[PDB]
């Protein structure tokens, strides 16, 4: 789709076997999710954001279903706010900003 | 233009006289610069993020240009890692997203 900005861009996604709905975020060069029970090995990561730091388990290959576009790659999971899409995952389904 | 997100995307921005990069971000819904000195009266405002939260100065009624695109409306200043142009701002000068 095309999606304005008046509105914050969310959108349902599929992960791990679970529906969720996220923020489509061009500021997010990863994609963070709140707490969401994934499957297998992850490895613990410090990121930072406005505010300071959070620590998130990082999960790579991770299959996601963005808006009905299929994606896979490295999901992070921790305290967050809000569920972020970012560029990670934004750039394997073609989304793009146009003004 | 079209922007794409296989890198960040960062555009050039005039605001109270002075150059700066800044991220064109869809998940932020108002306009975060980094110490950057503006004209007249703000009032002081806590903003959350990934992290936690920062002290800003509101400045209402700021223009600003944008990748050559002009806007007025509301800027916060204060200790943000990115400067980020938020959706108050990307609404004025037709930015949307499509995939
Ligand atoms: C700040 C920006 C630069 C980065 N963030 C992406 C922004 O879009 C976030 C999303 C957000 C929304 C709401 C919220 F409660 C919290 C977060 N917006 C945001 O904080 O908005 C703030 C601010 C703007 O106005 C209002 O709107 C929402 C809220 C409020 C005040 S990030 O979430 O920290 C992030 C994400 C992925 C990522 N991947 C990395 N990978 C490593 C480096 C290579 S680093 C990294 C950092």
């Amino acid at each position: 789709p095309q999606i304005t900005l008046w509105q914050r861009p969310i959108v349902t996604i599929k992960v791990g076997g679970q529906l969720r709905e996220a923020l489509i975020d061009t500021g997010a060069d990863d994609t963070i999710l709140e707490e969401i029970n994934l499957p297998g090995r992850w490895k613990p990561k410090l990121i930072g954001g406005i505010g300071g730091f959070i620590k998130v388990r990082q999960y790579d290959q991770i299959p996601i279903e963005i808006c009905g576009h299929q994606a896979i790659g490295t999901v992070l999971v921790g305290p967050t706010p809000a569920n972020v899409i970012g560029r990670n995952m934004l750039t394997q389904i073609g989304c793009t900003l146009n003004f």
